[PDB]
């Protein structure tokens, strides 16, 4: 959408990490003051914390930090560290059910205290996106594109253009212009904003690689395992050995999801592993999968139920058949 | 890449892996032209659906090219485009002393189907083998010339299905074959040397939020010499202190533990101090391949943490 | 199983057996007589393969163009304007390596583009380039030496083919339903100027002698061009005796968005020179006066700019 | 510390700096300040010039320069330049300084901290995180923060968390004093190749003023060949007319034309081809040359 200009608009800014010297920083910085910015206000949090060190409870509080405010301002920037700003985004989207305003994920590969940072130019785009192109999902501002959050994954790891969305265009795209792109929409909900719980659940990780054993998945269903990703091959391949179908198997027998995810940055998986109870990840990003799983081990549903939600496009994170 | 000498017909020798070739192939006028090279195809008994390749099949491989090397001029590896770059990186350190290209190649869409990209991948690699003759180990896909400790599957519905994410190819193919200025990678002299392999446990385990301390733990079990860390960002861990304990016990332990970035580009840079070594720029293909490379020789722990870090083959950026 | 009909207009088969395959559809080649050098192409060639799919259009299902890379993107453009209410593709295709070389990308982009307008018709005038359908009139060759000759500078492709076919959520022209028109045209004189630094009046004063309809400006960046007031005065010379002035960039990618507007020159959006060219040629030709053409070139007929 | 000398010729950009890991610099604005757009070739004189007065006082340039024209601005000082011993960076921004949103403050400071910390004696154009060789660049998105393409070249630095230099061949590099050539206005005249396009446009050049032709051909330089075309192009050469054929093509390079006295440009971007001109013409050499020396490897704006 190409939101209403008319109205000063007010910006919650969820300074996660990634003590007031953000806040002085950009006291400091004209730009951030102009009549042409929305107001904005931070919360920092305490403490400030580098990304690689969230769990999925840090999503919990990520959440009720948006709910507890969501009446009260008019979109949402939640600055996140880069390492697992995807997971992050992603987790956000199937938590936010009736979400009717912007939430945008960002940050910086650089910090605002170093020279050359893209922090000053991706919060300040951030914010005049949310005030001024106010889209209902949650979103990851980088490097000059706005991305569907649980479409991205940050791709290169030295560079300004760190996050990418592989399997579908960006949203909106600045330029001299801010371009909105064709993007097709997301599923939405009507009413209030309605926050539904991600726990911790035990969730393996596995890679499919030449000459990983059975033992491999006999491990993980030990214990720390309800579910399991398979990064397997291409379009969803994987060994044929008897061992490791017997393994799987097993594994969804004993009521664990099994889903199976390209390995590849980009494509889509096409589904033997199906007779084996694995279900099919389509299109869907690790960070999806991963965050669509707590999701749904999290709500009041059965395996049956779990297991057909996966392949569902809930909050556009998949593309449908 | 060398631009080589055309006055004479050269012969290039085909390792149909996997992944009616023969006879589709006698079929297509293009492949027999004066301007192409003669070649011979040896058919592998099973074919294999690249999917299901173990450590043992780069082994078969290297052995083949090593069985038929004083015979050729080049060889090309036709090969399942799942793990092909596995294959290419494993290929890479256990050919020592390379003098001829050796080049793999496949398809997204198989030969006999409609709009198959085999034809043209496979008539580039044996025209670039025969006159581009590249002393390394690379893979050919989509009019690009990759080295093959570089590449990774990026693209599964792609007919660019390669990426090489942390360097340039080494030639591109338009109406002109052009080389580019890649620098070249380290090189022996005198006879091929093949580097064997021998069965390897390794871990791969990805860092994502939640994952516990516990995951290390169970590694250490039965099933593990090495363990490769697909990290975030450039080379990033939770740094809980029961995590990098377990990870200091492991490598009490003598498990090589390697600290990768997962994201598709860019190079690793705590961890260090709990016995982790960075594996720079590499990929997760190079890094697996390099460790049943290292592992199967008689090394100290210690060496082979150094060999990680070092470029032996082109693998990987020096500082 | 589809009929598809094949223009060889310039720029085998039979030892070729996946052409035949149970999986093609039926498809007819018509060798065009002379075969022409695409850099050798006058707007009146343009016409003769209207004209050519005009003849054959009841008889089937899509139609595919071969056409030498050159001035791939004019002819694509100019067809785009001749046929109106298109109700089957036609895709216009070639190689950057000819079918007897090695390497040759034409057998490829040929089985493509017959697969393609069979399979997944798209009405409307496209290029077909390097596994890439292109809308024709956004198309430029933009990469003389590559597989990959052909550009869409201002729009996504509308199809890719991978292991699967799949067309894109590419916005679509606008396009008219009803009978298949034809629009013929003649010849036109017009005149393309680059802006470039040191540039002089006289050039736009020359073209004012007797040999000029139109006059394309490749001006920079959104549109604009040095302020000399020799130069503006020209121009709008050019365009008091009824010459349509358009302004354009010279950027592979961008829109004008202008002065040259008081000069009487008219923007032409995002509009490539091989769109703009042809368009002019389609308006020219008609029964238009000056005014009426200078507001058609700036609005969207058949897809070729973003209002 | 560095000392970089920064020229604010005019531009968009004008219509953390001084912080301890910053070089020092100093700002000359230029009188007038100038769009891009209105630049004439004795405005590259000007900034040469200017560049010369100043050289041996600091350690690099910044040229703060609209967008427009700064493609031919790069190109032209990469040949007035001779044995250039700093970096010279030509930038600017894609939206003004003054304006929300703007580039300008992350080019020119990812400019100075460049020219400071990993020199490259070129003329040089640094845009939206890369550094291209000025005489390979093009204007290629009107619209875009990455406004500069370098279509047959790859940059020759990439910023990111870190600065590298990427293994991009380097110029032809002369060693020695600073050598500054001056230009004199030439009238010289640029030609698109397209269907219908008549002889009379070649006959018109032949009018009364032009010195050299640039031809955007098809391809790799095909032109239709119609016989009073190619015998217009002949009259040219014949009166001592540079006849030179580019490719129009955004990349690639070029390959009767030639038996009507047409020079093939190889690769060279239009931006290169003309400057080159005006470089050349100002000189005292022959036709002949001339003609010689525009496909020659001067400063690394074509492939040999
Ligand atoms: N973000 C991603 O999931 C990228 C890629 N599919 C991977 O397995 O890591
Ligand atoms: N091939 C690769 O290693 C890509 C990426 N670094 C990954 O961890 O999967
Ligand atoms: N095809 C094109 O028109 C590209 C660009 N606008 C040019 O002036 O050449
Ligand atoms: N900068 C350039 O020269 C691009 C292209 N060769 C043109 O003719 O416009
Ligand atoms: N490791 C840091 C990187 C950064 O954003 O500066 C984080 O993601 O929290
Ligand atoms: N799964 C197949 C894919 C292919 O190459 O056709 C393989 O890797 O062998
Ligand atoms: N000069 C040729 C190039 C080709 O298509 O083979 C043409 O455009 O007609
Ligand atoms: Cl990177
Ligand atoms: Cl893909
Ligand atoms: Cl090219
Ligand atoms: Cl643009």
């Amino acid at each position: 959408p190409r939101g209403s200009h008319m109205q000063k608009k007010s910006i919650y800014v969820a300074y996660t990490g990634g003590s007031g010297h953000l806040q002085r920083q950009l006291a400091l910085m004209p730009e951030f003051h102009r009549p042409e910015m929305p107001d904005f206000t931070i919360h920092e949090y305490t403490p400030l914390m580098d990304s690689s060190d969230m769990t999925p409870e840090d999503w919990q509080h990520i959440a009720e930090d948006i709910k507890a405010h969501y009446d009260d301002y008019d979109g949402f920037v939640i600055l996140h560290g880069t390492d697992t700003m995807a997971y992050t985004a992603s987790a956000l989207s199937f938590m936010l059910e009736n979400l009717g305003k912007p939430v945008i994920v960002t940050g910086s590969q650089i910090p605002l205290a170093e020279l050359r940072s893209d922090g000053q130019i991706n919060l300040l785009n951030a914010l005049y996106v949310a005030a001024n192109y106010p889209i209902n999902e949650v979103t990851l501002f980088f490097n000059n594109r706005l991305y569907r959050g649980n479409r991205t994954t940050k791709a290169h790891a030295d560079g300004f253009d760190a996050f990418a969305s592989p399997n579908l265009p960006p949203l909106l795209e600045a330029g001299i212009h801010i371009r909105r792109l064709n993007t097709p929409p997301a599923p939405h909900g009507e009413g209030e904003l309605i926050v539904h719980p991600i726990t911790p659940q035990p969730i393996g990780v596995v890679t499919i690689y030449p000459g990983i054993s059975a033992d491999v998945v006999r491990n993980f269903l030990r214990q720390p395992v309800k579910a399991l990703i398979l990064r397997s091959y291409g379009v969803g391949n994987a060994p044929q050995n008897k061992a490791f179908l017997q393994e799987l198997q097993e594994a969804s027998d004993r009521g664990i999801v099994v889903v199976n995810l390209t390995q590849c940055m980009s494509g889509k998986v096409n589904m033997a592993l199906a007779h084996a109870g694995v279900i099919g990840g389509a299109d869907m990003t690790v960070e999806a999968t991963l965050t669509k799983l707590h999701y749904l081990l999290s709500q009041e549903l059965d395996t049956e139920t779990i297991r057909k939600a996966m392949s569902q496009n809930l909050r556009g994170e998949l593309t449908p058949d």
